Protein backbone atom coordinates (compact mmCIF):
# COMPACT_ATOMS: atom_id res chain seq x y z
CA UNK A 1 0.00 0.00 0.00
CA UNK A 2 1.44 3.15 -1.13
CA UNK A 3 -1.14 6.04 -0.94
CA UNK A 4 1.32 8.05 -3.42
CA UNK A 5 3.36 6.12 -5.18
CA UNK A 6 0.04 4.30 -6.74
CA UNK A 7 -0.58 7.79 -8.10
CA UNK A 8 2.65 8.14 -9.81
CA UNK A 9 3.89 7.20 -13.61
CA UNK A 10 6.22 4.39 -11.67
CA UNK A 11 6.19 0.42 -12.69
CA UNK A 12 4.34 -0.35 -9.67
CA UNK A 13 5.78 -4.08 -8.48
CA UNK A 14 8.92 -5.89 -9.28
CA UNK A 15 6.73 -8.07 -11.62
CA UNK A 16 5.89 -5.18 -13.73
CA UNK A 17 9.61 -4.34 -14.14
CA UNK A 18 10.87 -7.64 -14.79
CA UNK A 19 8.17 -7.74 -17.25
CA UNK A 20 9.50 -4.34 -19.02
CA UNK A 21 11.96 -5.06 -22.40
CA UNK A 22 12.16 -1.37 -23.93
CA UNK A 23 12.36 1.98 -22.77
CA UNK A 24 10.24 4.87 -23.16
CA UNK A 25 7.40 6.87 -21.25
CA UNK A 26 5.18 5.86 -18.76
CA UNK A 27 2.80 8.68 -18.76
CA UNK A 28 0.45 10.11 -21.89
CA UNK A 29 2.30 13.21 -23.79
CA UNK A 30 1.78 16.14 -22.14
CA UNK A 31 2.28 19.45 -22.69
CA UNK A 32 4.22 22.38 -20.85
CA UNK A 33 0.33 24.43 -21.46
CA UNK A 34 -1.19 21.26 -19.53
CA UNK A 35 0.85 22.13 -16.19
CA UNK A 36 -0.89 24.19 -13.83
CA UNK A 37 0.92 27.73 -13.59
CA UNK A 38 0.65 28.02 -9.46
CA UNK A 39 2.62 26.31 -7.03
CA UNK A 40 0.94 23.03 -5.90
CA UNK A 41 -1.64 24.02 -2.86
CA UNK A 42 0.00 24.35 0.77
CA UNK A 43 -1.64 24.77 4.28
CA UNK A 44 -1.78 28.41 4.82
CA UNK A 45 0.66 28.68 8.08
CA UNK A 46 3.32 27.40 4.56
CA UNK A 47 4.60 29.12 2.15
CA UNK A 48 7.06 28.14 -0.82
CA UNK A 49 10.12 29.47 -1.25
CA UNK A 50 12.64 29.17 -3.78
CA UNK A 51 16.34 29.60 -2.01
CA UNK A 52 19.00 31.61 -3.93
CA UNK A 53 21.97 29.26 -4.52
CA UNK A 54 24.41 31.70 -4.97
CA UNK A 55 23.59 33.54 -1.83
CA UNK A 56 26.03 32.55 1.36
CA UNK A 57 22.85 32.93 3.68
CA UNK A 58 20.32 30.88 1.77
CA UNK A 59 22.86 28.10 1.63
CA UNK A 60 23.60 28.04 5.40
CA UNK A 61 19.96 27.95 6.21
CA UNK A 62 19.33 24.77 3.91
CA UNK A 63 22.82 23.52 5.46
CA UNK A 64 21.18 23.54 8.75
CA UNK A 65 17.98 21.44 8.11
CA UNK A 66 20.22 19.20 6.70
CA UNK A 67 22.39 19.36 9.35
CA UNK A 68 19.81 18.56 11.66
CA UNK A 69 16.80 16.62 9.99
CA UNK A 70 18.58 14.74 6.68
CA UNK A 71 19.65 11.38 6.25
CA UNK A 72 20.82 8.71 9.69
CA UNK A 73 21.17 4.94 9.58
CA UNK A 74 18.42 3.34 11.56
CA UNK A 75 20.16 3.10 14.44
CA UNK A 76 20.80 6.98 15.22
CA UNK A 77 24.79 7.07 15.01
CA UNK A 78 25.19 8.67 11.94
CA UNK A 79 23.52 11.66 10.48
CA UNK A 80 24.69 13.48 7.17
CA UNK A 81 26.37 16.99 7.34
CA UNK A 82 27.26 17.93 3.68
CA UNK A 83 29.19 21.05 4.35
CA UNK A 84 27.27 24.63 3.04
CA UNK A 85 30.64 24.72 -0.30
CA UNK A 86 29.77 20.84 -1.31
CA UNK A 87 25.49 22.18 -1.28
CA UNK A 88 26.61 25.08 -3.38
CA UNK A 89 28.99 22.61 -5.87
CA UNK A 90 25.93 20.02 -5.77
CA UNK A 91 22.92 21.87 -6.52
CA UNK A 92 24.76 24.57 -8.54
CA UNK A 93 26.28 23.07 -11.81
CA UNK A 94 26.22 24.58 -15.27
CA UNK A 95 22.31 25.30 -16.71
CA UNK A 96 20.98 24.72 -12.94
CA UNK A 97 17.48 26.04 -12.83
CA UNK A 98 17.23 27.76 -9.72
CA UNK A 99 13.20 27.20 -9.62
CA UNK A 100 14.68 23.59 -9.44
CA UNK A 101 14.95 23.91 -5.98
CA UNK A 102 12.30 24.18 -3.55
CA UNK A 103 11.61 24.86 -0.22
CA UNK A 104 8.68 24.72 2.36
CA UNK A 105 9.01 27.53 4.90
CA UNK A 106 6.67 28.69 7.81
CA UNK A 107 5.08 32.46 6.49
CA UNK A 108 5.15 33.77 10.11
CA UNK A 109 9.04 33.39 10.86
CA UNK A 110 10.56 32.49 7.56
CA UNK A 111 11.57 29.09 9.54
CA UNK A 112 13.12 26.39 6.89
CA UNK A 113 10.35 22.89 7.09
CA UNK A 114 11.40 20.94 4.05
CA UNK A 115 13.31 20.98 0.87
CA UNK A 116 13.82 19.11 -2.64
CA UNK A 117 16.26 19.92 -5.21
CA UNK A 118 16.20 19.09 -8.64
CA UNK A 119 19.46 19.63 -10.87
CA UNK A 120 19.49 19.04 -15.00
CA UNK A 121 21.85 16.13 -16.39
CA UNK A 122 21.90 15.17 -19.55
CA UNK A 123 21.86 10.76 -19.60
CA UNK A 124 21.79 8.30 -21.92
CA UNK A 125 18.63 6.00 -20.78
CA UNK A 126 18.12 3.99 -24.02
CA UNK A 127 17.34 0.66 -23.85
CA UNK A 128 20.11 -1.45 -22.19
CA UNK A 129 22.53 -3.46 -24.44
CA UNK A 130 21.21 -6.96 -24.04
CA UNK A 131 17.54 -6.26 -24.49
CA UNK A 132 18.57 -4.19 -27.67
CA UNK A 133 19.98 -7.87 -29.03
CA UNK A 134 17.05 -9.79 -27.93
CA UNK A 135 15.15 -7.29 -30.38
CA UNK A 136 17.42 -7.57 -33.53
CA UNK A 137 17.12 -11.20 -33.05
CA UNK A 138 12.56 -10.33 -33.09
CA UNK A 139 12.76 -7.70 -35.68
CA UNK A 140 12.09 -5.01 -33.07
CA UNK A 141 15.19 -2.87 -33.45
CA UNK A 142 13.38 0.25 -34.25
CA UNK A 143 11.09 0.06 -31.10
CA UNK A 144 14.24 -0.68 -29.05
CA UNK A 145 16.55 1.82 -30.27
CA UNK A 146 13.51 4.71 -30.32
CA UNK A 147 14.87 6.60 -27.08
CA UNK A 148 19.05 6.11 -27.79
CA UNK A 149 19.59 9.98 -28.10
CA UNK A 150 20.39 11.02 -24.57
CA UNK A 151 17.97 12.98 -22.68
CA UNK A 152 17.98 15.87 -20.81
CA UNK A 153 16.71 15.39 -17.32
CA UNK A 154 15.97 15.99 -13.58
CA UNK A 155 18.31 14.87 -11.15
CA UNK A 156 16.30 14.90 -7.58
CA UNK A 157 18.23 15.03 -4.22
CA UNK A 158 18.41 16.10 -0.89
CA UNK A 159 14.76 15.50 -0.43
CA UNK A 160 14.10 16.51 3.48
CA UNK A 161 11.46 17.22 6.02
CA UNK A 162 11.83 18.21 9.61
CA UNK A 163 11.86 16.10 11.91
CA UNK A 164 8.68 17.73 13.90
CA UNK A 165 7.33 17.55 10.98
CA UNK A 166 7.61 13.62 9.83
CA UNK A 167 4.50 11.62 8.80
CA UNK A 168 2.21 14.46 8.05
CA UNK A 169 2.25 13.74 4.25
CA UNK A 170 4.70 16.97 3.53
CA UNK A 171 6.97 14.90 1.07
CA UNK A 172 4.62 13.67 -1.24
CA UNK A 173 3.58 17.65 -1.73
CA UNK A 174 7.07 18.36 -2.04
CA UNK A 175 7.18 15.82 -4.82
CA UNK A 176 3.80 16.95 -6.96
CA UNK A 177 5.67 20.58 -6.21
CA UNK A 178 8.97 19.42 -7.86
CA UNK A 179 7.45 17.40 -10.72
CA UNK A 180 5.83 20.45 -11.14
CA UNK A 181 7.80 23.14 -11.48
CA UNK A 182 10.60 20.61 -14.01
CA UNK A 183 7.23 20.11 -16.09
CA UNK A 184 6.87 23.45 -16.65
CA UNK A 185 10.15 23.66 -17.97
CA UNK A 186 9.43 20.73 -20.45
CA UNK A 187 11.09 18.10 -18.89
CA UNK A 188 9.43 14.93 -18.45
CA UNK A 189 11.90 12.55 -16.94
CA UNK A 190 13.76 11.87 -13.71
CA UNK A 191 16.60 9.72 -12.07
CA UNK A 192 16.63 9.99 -8.22
CA UNK A 193 18.50 7.11 -5.78
CA UNK A 194 17.63 6.00 -2.08
CA UNK A 195 18.66 3.90 0.27
CA UNK A 196 15.15 2.87 1.21
CA UNK A 197 12.89 0.60 -1.47
CA UNK A 198 10.24 2.10 -3.11
CA UNK A 199 8.16 1.43 -6.10
CA UNK A 200 10.18 0.33 -8.16
CA UNK A 201 14.26 0.28 -8.71
CA UNK A 202 16.01 -0.49 -11.97
CA UNK A 203 18.96 -1.41 -10.25
CA UNK A 204 20.04 -2.11 -6.94
CA UNK A 205 23.40 -2.21 -5.27
CA UNK A 206 25.21 -2.82 -2.49
CA UNK A 207 27.49 -0.49 -0.17
CA UNK A 208 31.05 -0.75 0.45
CA UNK A 209 33.87 0.36 2.52
CA UNK A 210 37.25 0.34 2.93
CA UNK A 211 38.70 1.27 6.63
CA UNK A 212 41.40 4.20 6.55
CA UNK A 213 41.31 4.74 10.63
CA UNK A 214 40.21 1.14 12.09
CA UNK A 215 40.51 2.08 15.31
CA UNK A 216 37.91 5.77 15.28
CA UNK A 217 35.36 3.39 13.19
CA UNK A 218 35.73 0.64 16.18
CA UNK A 219 35.22 3.42 18.87
CA UNK A 220 32.62 4.75 16.97
CA UNK A 221 30.81 1.41 16.10
CA UNK A 222 30.91 2.30 12.54
CA UNK A 223 32.71 -1.16 12.00
CA UNK A 224 33.16 -4.10 14.54
CA UNK A 225 36.28 -6.13 15.13
CA UNK A 226 35.16 -9.60 13.24
CA UNK A 227 35.09 -12.42 15.55
CA UNK A 228 38.35 -14.40 14.20
CA UNK A 229 40.17 -11.05 15.29
CA UNK A 230 39.74 -12.29 18.92
CA UNK A 231 42.34 -15.60 18.52
CA UNK A 232 44.61 -12.61 18.59
CA UNK A 233 46.57 -11.45 21.12
CA UNK A 234 45.83 -8.20 20.16
CA UNK A 235 42.71 -7.44 18.08
CA UNK A 236 43.60 -3.91 17.10
CA UNK A 237 47.03 -4.07 16.39
CA UNK A 238 45.88 -6.45 14.19
CA UNK A 239 43.42 -4.80 12.92
CA UNK A 240 45.25 -1.58 12.26
CA UNK A 241 48.06 -3.59 10.69
CA UNK A 242 45.31 -4.97 8.66
CA UNK A 243 44.12 -1.78 6.82
CA UNK A 244 47.53 0.57 6.98
CA UNK A 245 48.47 1.96 3.95
CA UNK A 246 51.71 3.46 2.53
CA UNK A 247 51.83 7.49 2.83
CA UNK A 248 53.05 8.33 -0.67
CA UNK A 249 50.95 7.64 -3.71
CA UNK A 250 52.44 4.93 -5.83
CA UNK A 251 52.19 6.34 -9.27
CA UNK A 252 54.32 8.49 -10.69
CA UNK A 253 52.63 10.88 -12.88
CA UNK A 254 49.85 11.14 -10.17
CA UNK A 255 48.95 15.31 -9.48
CA UNK A 256 46.05 17.47 -8.79
CA UNK A 257 43.90 17.65 -12.17
CA UNK A 258 43.85 21.43 -13.17
CA UNK A 259 41.77 23.07 -16.08
CA UNK A 260 44.28 22.50 -19.26
CA UNK A 261 43.20 18.58 -18.36
CA UNK A 262 38.90 19.02 -19.07
CA UNK A 263 39.32 17.97 -22.14
CA UNK A 264 41.67 14.91 -21.95
CA UNK A 265 39.84 13.70 -18.61
CA UNK A 266 36.30 14.28 -20.57
CA UNK A 267 37.51 12.21 -23.52
CA UNK A 268 38.77 9.24 -21.41
CA UNK A 269 35.59 9.59 -19.23
CA UNK A 270 33.32 9.46 -21.83
CA UNK A 271 34.65 7.26 -23.67
CA UNK A 272 34.61 4.82 -20.65
CA UNK A 273 30.96 5.30 -19.95
CA UNK A 274 29.75 5.01 -23.02
CA UNK A 275 30.50 1.49 -22.36
CA UNK A 276 27.38 1.31 -19.75
CA UNK A 277 23.39 1.05 -19.99
CA UNK A 278 22.67 4.16 -18.06
CA UNK A 279 25.51 7.13 -17.74
CA UNK A 280 25.50 10.67 -18.26
CA UNK A 281 27.06 12.47 -21.08
CA UNK A 282 29.00 15.81 -20.05
CA UNK A 283 30.46 18.88 -21.55
CA UNK A 284 33.57 20.88 -21.18
CA UNK A 285 31.68 22.90 -18.47
CA UNK A 286 30.21 19.71 -16.63
CA UNK A 287 33.73 17.91 -16.77
CA UNK A 288 35.08 20.90 -14.87
CA UNK A 289 32.44 21.90 -12.46
CA UNK A 290 31.79 18.24 -11.22
CA UNK A 291 36.03 17.16 -11.25
CA UNK A 292 38.14 20.09 -10.75
CA UNK A 293 39.38 20.30 -7.15
CA UNK A 294 37.75 22.56 -4.47
CA UNK A 295 39.02 22.84 -0.71
CA UNK A 296 36.66 20.25 1.61
CA UNK A 297 34.42 19.05 -1.11
CA UNK A 298 36.13 17.46 -4.12
CA UNK A 299 39.52 15.85 -4.83
CA UNK A 300 40.55 14.57 -8.53
CA UNK A 301 44.06 13.38 -9.50
CA UNK A 302 44.90 12.78 -12.84
CA UNK A 303 47.98 9.90 -13.99
CA UNK A 304 50.65 12.47 -16.34
CA UNK A 305 53.44 9.98 -17.75
CA UNK A 306 54.93 12.30 -20.21
CA UNK A 307 52.59 15.40 -20.39
CA UNK A 308 49.96 12.98 -21.45
CA UNK A 309 47.06 12.34 -18.99
CA UNK A 310 45.98 8.93 -19.05
CA UNK A 311 44.19 7.62 -16.31
CA UNK A 312 42.75 9.60 -13.17
CA UNK A 313 40.01 9.20 -10.10
CA UNK A 314 37.91 11.76 -8.10
CA UNK A 315 36.38 11.06 -4.36
CA UNK A 316 34.36 13.54 -2.51
CA UNK A 317 34.06 14.28 0.97
CA UNK A 318 30.96 13.75 2.88
CA UNK A 319 31.06 14.26 6.70
CA UNK A 320 28.71 12.75 9.11
CA UNK A 321 27.92 13.91 12.65
CA UNK A 322 28.41 10.89 14.92
CA UNK A 323 25.40 11.33 17.02
CA UNK A 324 26.10 8.47 20.29
CA UNK A 325 29.52 9.31 20.72
CA UNK A 326 30.71 12.58 22.53
CA UNK A 327 35.03 11.50 21.93
CA UNK A 328 34.15 12.64 18.11
CA UNK A 329 31.89 15.08 16.46
CA UNK A 330 32.51 13.72 12.72
CA UNK A 331 32.99 10.88 10.79
CA UNK A 332 34.84 12.28 7.67
CA UNK A 333 33.84 9.73 4.54
CA UNK A 334 35.56 10.09 1.06
CA UNK A 335 33.27 8.57 -1.70
CA UNK A 336 34.36 7.23 -5.02
CA UNK A 337 33.42 9.42 -8.00
CA UNK A 338 34.36 9.12 -11.64
CA UNK A 339 37.20 7.80 -12.72
CA UNK A 340 39.10 6.63 -15.74
CA UNK A 341 42.00 4.18 -16.60
CA UNK A 342 43.96 2.97 -19.75
CA UNK A 343 47.66 2.79 -18.64
CA UNK A 344 47.39 0.86 -15.44
CA UNK A 345 44.83 -1.62 -13.86
CA UNK A 346 41.94 -0.03 -11.83
CA UNK A 347 42.92 -1.57 -8.58
CA UNK A 348 46.12 0.21 -8.88
CA UNK A 349 44.89 3.67 -9.64
CA UNK A 350 42.37 3.38 -6.99
CA UNK A 351 45.40 2.47 -4.18
CA UNK A 352 46.52 6.03 -4.54
CA UNK A 353 42.89 6.86 -4.54
CA UNK A 354 42.98 5.46 -0.85
CA UNK A 355 46.41 6.51 -0.33
CA UNK A 356 45.11 10.07 -0.90
CA UNK A 357 42.44 10.14 1.20
CA UNK A 358 44.26 8.17 3.92
CA UNK A 359 46.88 10.60 4.23
CA UNK A 360 44.45 14.06 4.20
CA UNK A 361 42.56 12.47 7.46
CA UNK A 362 39.47 10.44 5.45
CA UNK A 363 38.46 7.96 8.00
CA UNK A 364 36.58 5.26 5.70
CA UNK A 365 36.14 5.31 1.97
CA UNK A 366 32.66 4.29 0.40
CA UNK A 367 31.19 3.09 -2.66
CA UNK A 368 28.59 1.20 -4.72
CA UNK A 369 28.93 -1.81 -6.81
CA UNK A 370 28.05 0.56 -9.89
CA UNK A 371 31.09 1.71 -12.55
CA UNK A 372 34.24 -1.34 -12.32
CA UNK A 373 33.57 -0.88 -8.60
CA UNK A 374 33.27 -4.74 -8.08
CA UNK A 375 36.92 -5.12 -9.70
CA UNK A 376 39.06 -3.99 -7.19
CA UNK A 377 36.86 -4.45 -3.73
CA UNK A 378 38.27 -8.00 -2.44
CA UNK A 379 42.44 -6.86 -3.61
CA UNK A 380 42.17 -3.16 -1.80
CA UNK A 381 40.14 -4.80 1.15
CA UNK A 382 36.65 -3.01 0.75
CA UNK A 383 34.11 -4.81 2.71
CA UNK A 384 30.36 -4.93 1.96
CA UNK A 385 27.75 -2.75 4.27
CA UNK A 386 23.98 -3.27 5.56
CA UNK A 387 23.52 -0.57 2.65
CA UNK A 388 21.66 -0.63 -0.54
CA UNK A 389 21.70 2.34 -3.02
CA UNK A 390 18.78 1.76 -5.40
CA UNK A 391 18.31 3.66 -8.60
CA UNK A 392 14.65 5.03 -9.89
CA UNK A 393 13.32 6.83 -12.43
CA UNK A 394 10.12 9.04 -13.41
CA UNK A 395 7.98 8.73 -15.90
CA UNK A 396 10.39 6.14 -17.65
CA UNK A 397 10.09 2.28 -18.02
CA UNK A 398 13.26 0.54 -17.70
CA UNK A 399 14.66 -2.92 -17.63
CA UNK A 400 15.60 -4.06 -14.48
CA UNK A 401 19.58 -4.08 -14.67
CA UNK A 402 22.34 -4.84 -12.52
CA UNK A 403 24.23 -2.35 -10.93
CA UNK A 404 26.99 -3.04 -13.00
CA UNK A 405 25.58 -1.14 -16.00
CA UNK A 406 25.08 1.81 -14.01
CA UNK A 407 27.28 4.71 -14.68
CA UNK A 408 25.65 7.57 -12.63
CA UNK A 409 27.53 9.16 -9.49
CA UNK A 410 24.91 10.61 -6.99
CA UNK A 411 25.87 12.85 -4.60
C1 LIG B 1 9.53 15.12 -13.97
C2 LIG B 1 10.36 15.42 -12.71
C3 LIG B 1 9.80 14.71 -11.47
C4 LIG B 1 10.56 14.99 -10.16
C5 LIG B 1 10.11 14.06 -9.00
C6 LIG B 1 10.75 12.66 -9.07
C7 LIG B 1 10.33 11.75 -7.89
C8 LIG B 1 11.28 12.00 -6.71
C9 LIG B 1 10.99 11.20 -5.44
C10 LIG B 1 11.88 11.67 -4.27
C11 LIG B 1 13.34 11.16 -4.38
C12 LIG B 1 14.22 11.67 -3.24
C13 LIG B 1 15.62 11.02 -3.26
C14 LIG B 1 16.27 11.34 -1.93
O1 LIG B 1 16.52 12.51 -1.61
S1 LIG B 1 16.59 10.08 -0.86
C15 LIG B 1 16.91 10.84 0.73
C16 LIG B 1 15.58 11.15 1.40
N1 LIG B 1 15.83 11.90 2.63
C17 LIG B 1 15.94 11.41 3.87
O2 LIG B 1 15.87 10.22 4.10
C18 LIG B 1 16.19 12.38 5.01
C19 LIG B 1 15.54 11.94 6.34
N2 LIG B 1 14.09 11.72 6.14
C20 LIG B 1 13.16 12.62 5.84
O3 LIG B 1 13.46 13.80 5.70
C21 LIG B 1 11.71 12.20 5.69
O4 LIG B 1 11.50 10.91 6.28
C22 LIG B 1 11.27 12.08 4.22
C23 LIG B 1 11.27 13.47 3.58
C24 LIG B 1 12.20 11.13 3.44
C25 LIG B 1 9.87 11.50 4.13
O5 LIG B 1 8.89 12.29 4.83
P1 LIG B 1 8.01 11.68 6.03
O6 LIG B 1 8.78 10.52 6.61
O7 LIG B 1 7.62 12.88 6.84
O8 LIG B 1 6.80 11.00 5.23
P2 LIG B 1 5.53 11.79 4.62
O9 LIG B 1 4.38 11.42 5.55
O10 LIG B 1 5.89 13.23 4.40
O11 LIG B 1 5.36 11.01 3.23
C26 LIG B 1 5.21 9.59 3.16
C27 LIG B 1 5.45 9.17 1.71
O12 LIG B 1 6.80 9.47 1.31
C28 LIG B 1 7.39 8.33 0.70
N3 LIG B 1 8.85 8.37 0.93
C29 LIG B 1 9.53 8.15 2.07
N4 LIG B 1 10.86 8.28 1.84
C30 LIG B 1 11.02 8.58 0.53
C31 LIG B 1 12.12 8.84 -0.27
N5 LIG B 1 13.40 8.79 0.24
N6 LIG B 1 11.91 9.14 -1.55
C32 LIG B 1 10.68 9.17 -2.12
N7 LIG B 1 9.60 8.95 -1.34
C33 LIG B 1 9.75 8.64 -0.04
C34 LIG B 1 6.74 7.18 1.45
O13 LIG B 1 6.88 5.94 0.77
C35 LIG B 1 5.29 7.67 1.52
O14 LIG B 1 4.63 7.47 0.27
P3 LIG B 1 3.53 6.29 0.16
O15 LIG B 1 4.23 4.85 0.26
O16 LIG B 1 2.43 6.44 1.29
O17 LIG B 1 3.06 6.13 -1.35
C1 LIG C 1 28.73 7.24 7.97
C2 LIG C 1 27.23 7.33 7.67
N1 LIG C 1 26.50 8.45 7.78
N2 LIG C 1 25.32 8.15 7.50
C3 LIG C 1 24.23 9.13 7.50
C4 LIG C 1 25.15 6.86 7.21
C5 LIG C 1 23.82 6.21 6.81
C6 LIG C 1 26.41 6.27 7.32
N3 LIG C 1 26.78 4.99 7.14
S1 LIG C 1 27.27 4.44 5.64
O1 LIG C 1 27.60 2.99 5.83
O2 LIG C 1 28.46 5.23 5.22
C7 LIG C 1 25.92 4.57 4.54
C8 LIG C 1 24.92 3.60 4.65
C9 LIG C 1 23.80 3.71 3.85
C10 LIG C 1 23.68 4.77 2.95
N4 LIG C 1 22.54 4.80 2.22
C11 LIG C 1 22.23 5.71 1.09
C12 LIG C 1 21.47 7.00 1.44
N5 LIG C 1 21.33 7.77 0.17
C13 LIG C 1 22.67 8.22 -0.25
C14 LIG C 1 22.67 8.95 -1.61
N6 LIG C 1 21.59 9.96 -1.68
C15 LIG C 1 21.56 10.49 -3.06
C16 LIG C 1 20.28 9.46 -1.22
C17 LIG C 1 20.44 8.95 0.22
N7 LIG C 1 24.67 5.69 2.88
C18 LIG C 1 25.76 5.64 3.65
Amino acid sequence: AHAFWSTQPVPQTEDETEKIVFAGPMDEPKTVADIPEEPYPIASTFEWWTPNMEAADDIHAIYELLRDNYVEDDDSMFRFNYSEEFLQWALCPPNYIPDWHVAVRRKADKKLLAFIAGVPVTLRMGTPKYMKVKAQEKGEGEEAAKYDEPRHICEINFLCVHKQLREKRLAPILIKEATRRVNRTNVWQAVYTAGVLLPTPYASGQYFHRSLNPEKLVEIRFSGIPAQYQKFQNPMAMLKRNYQLPSAPKNSGLREMKPSDVPQVRRILMNYLDSFDVGPVFSDAEISHYLLPRDGVVFTYVVENDKKVTDFFSFYRIPSTVIGNSNYNLLNAAYVHYYAATSIPLHQLILDLLIVAHSRGFDVCNMVEILDNRSFVEQLKFGAGDGHLRYYFYNWAYPKIKPSQVALVML
